[PDB]
């Protein structure tokens, strides 16, 4: 026989499909919009000039590649803490965290659910929004843990379904691990406002509820992070003490790079002690210690105060560009005559959008139009130029109206 | 009051604790013989010029930072496949194989692991050899495998224990997994001789053991890769279906870049595309996709005849000054008068070199000496330079006539 004759194909990449179907398109009005990254106002890769500046500079000081701690970049990790809480809050001031680099986002939360499933003994559910991004399930699944949901949209107006989502935290059971997208919800783009985030601190904190937030675009959501931290900030405030999972895949374009960051915020310095060694303890045997460059170049961009000047300015450029598309895709649907309201898609934020069409418009939308989503009426809108949006207009009306 | 008031302080590293009481050593000939990389003759990291060769390429290239495919990219992980086995290995030519890259060694191992435990139904036991890598236990335990153990180290000699060893072997209940150490067993430097491996291959085959090839060495063990390469390319070629773990961090000075890789070979190329599509699977809720920086440079180096040409012989210098200072510790102890067989510290293979040093002895070397090695009588053989090899066989000399 063999020893892997039982082993089965596992099922396609629904993404990837839709990405491969929209490559052999030969269509030259077609769109993809199920690209799972920033593009340009042409449709290209972008290489943040302040990166590039970095890296440049990197270069020059003809640095060794030796290993890292298995904690990361010191350097790196203070900053990253800086830029998730800002620079003169109380938890730094105190230490009363530790923060640890990542193999990125997915790294920081696959590190975060091992320490939830040795160490948070009051639990083994992780409540999830309806819905989540698809990899939260399998990470804190492989990690150990169980999955819960609790509603957040509501697709009856394609927003944020606050009332039951508040219904919903509020019984799940005390102690139960919650978690909160930050801002820029994936795959939906419906966020709560500072409102209704401080209803829901005020839950969380009732119920004693541990809090563990993904954080992936700071900046890149609305390009202020200080605005996009709010959240994170304000639960820290209010006696939370979070966990966090920060990412520069796309606030940084640093994508394959892979740098994120995994913070505890803890009762003070001696209990982030402890979780510091045990966190190393379980990083140890996922990879021993993280990669070095892309780390290398976010500490350059965050403790230089011109490059992070310019940094900060090129995020805004892009949380600006698909801020404009959403606005200008809905300006666009009113002047073809649609009659349907599409203000979920200004209301949404970030680069993920919950259109509210349904399974048939969407591939309508494929086989008419070489428009290329996903099935769930997700569209990144970093996919949409303004040489596109108006022909996108016409095909989402035609197949609305 | 707090969540992580149960977490407890983890072990202090020893690795860590005694290099931190060595720059504090104030003596002016005290040498660290506790580093796990590679020095070169000035005890300084060494960054080999095809590397910065191919870093200087790319650059060129203008190269975007997008995320690569869960498997890593596609040209590296093909050449090495092809360093591993042979550009002509009967298993590359028919395609019964697949590669994904990793997060170097210890995330190929970490994958690899995962595989076994979800896939690998005939057993959960692990065996590794008498002692192994410290990290290959909690890698194994942490992905949910239970570890077993065979003898390896012959304590008496210095050198190997065929014998027991294969009688251990002999008595692994069939269709149990068994880690072997391609070449430059790590941490004591002891390995097989091609006869030897013979008749590991022939109890493997007959006894239906699954063999796990984890290989961090590859031509940085002796100065030749094809005779590095020949135990895993032995196996094969006697009908074994191979797992292997490679690394680059020291054969290609990438340590930080952290660049990997694990090969499952397979009865044939269907049975490998169902097996990438479950490694797929298994990668993405770890970290979704794997680093940019020392694919490309390591891809480079590999794909183009000239560089790979000078690659192979910056890996042999490295090679080679670690047995030349084999070679010298040895002479130097004859030199100073001492009485006992040492050619273990020459028949010993790699950078590391058990000593057979008791641990009194290593106590005295620390105090009396300012020699510092771990407490096993290891020694790093790369923190040994021409510069303080006189007087490393003077004080060993002392403590053990
Ligand atoms: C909510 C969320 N969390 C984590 C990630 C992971 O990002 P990465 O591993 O590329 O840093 C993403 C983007 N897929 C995300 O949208
Ligand atoms: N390819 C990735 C690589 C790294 C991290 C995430 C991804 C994702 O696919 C997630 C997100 N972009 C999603 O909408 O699909």
């Amino acid at each position: 026989s063999s020893w892997w004759t039982h082993v089965e194909m596992g099922p396609p990449d629904p993404i990837l499909g839709v990405t491969e179907a929209f490559k052999r398109d030969t269509n030259s009005k077609k769109m993809n919009l199920g690209v799972g990254a920033y593009r340009d106002d042409n449709g290209k890769p972008y290489v943040l000039p302040s990166v590039r500046k970095a890296e440049a500079q990197i270069a020059a000081k003809n640095l060794d590649k030796e290993y890292l701690p298995i904690g990361g970049l010191a350097e790196f990790c203070k900053a990253s803490a800086e830029l998730a809480l800002g620079e003169n809050n109380e938890v730094l001031k105190s230490g009363r965290f530790v923060t640890v680099q990542t193999i990125s986002g997915t790294g920081a939360l696959r590190v975060g659910a091992s320490f939830l499933q040795r160490f948070f003994k009051f639990s083994r559910d992780v409540f999830l929004p309806k819905p989540s991004w698809g990899n939260h399930t399998p990470i804190f699944r492989d990690a150990g843990m169980q999955l819960q949901g609790y509603r957040y949209y509501d697709p009856k107006t394609c927003g944020f379904d606050f009332s039951g989502a508040l219904e919903d935290i509020s019984k799940i059971p005390e102690q139960s691990v919650l978690l909160l997208h930050a801002c820029a919800h994936n795959p939906t783009g419906v966020d709560p406002r500072p409102e209704q985030w401080k209803e829901i601190a005020s839950v969380v904190k009732k119920k004693n509820l541990f809090a563990f937030f993904d954080m992936a675009y700071q900046g890149f959501a609305s390009g202020d992070g200080d605005k996009d931290a709010w959240a994170v900030r304000h639960f820290i405030e209010q006696g939370i003490n979070v966990c966090l999972c920060q990412s520069y895949a796309k606030n940084m374009g640093l994508y394959g790079e892979r740098v994120g960051a995994f913070t505890v915020v803890c009762k003070d310095a001696e209990e982030a002690k402890r979780v510091e060694s045990q966190l190393k303890i379980l990083i140890r045997p996922l990879y021993s210690n993280p990669p070095l460059n892309g780390a290398r170049i976010a500490a350059t961009i965050l403790t230089s105060p011109d490059l992070r000047k310019q940094w900060l300015q090129e995020v805004k450029g892009m949380a600006d560009r698909i801020i404009s598309m959403r606005t200008q895709l809905v300006s666009n649907l009113k002047k073809e005559g649609s009659s349907h309201n599409w203000q979920h898609i200004t209301d949404q934020i970030g680069m993920f959008c919950f259109t509210g069409l349904k399974p048939e418009q969407v591939e309508r939308l494929t086989k008419e139009f070489s428009v290329y989503m996903t099935k769930d009426g997700r569209i990144s809108v970093a996919g949409v130029t303004s040489g596109n949006v108006g022909y996108l207009a016409h095909a989402i009306h035609q197949v609305t109206k």
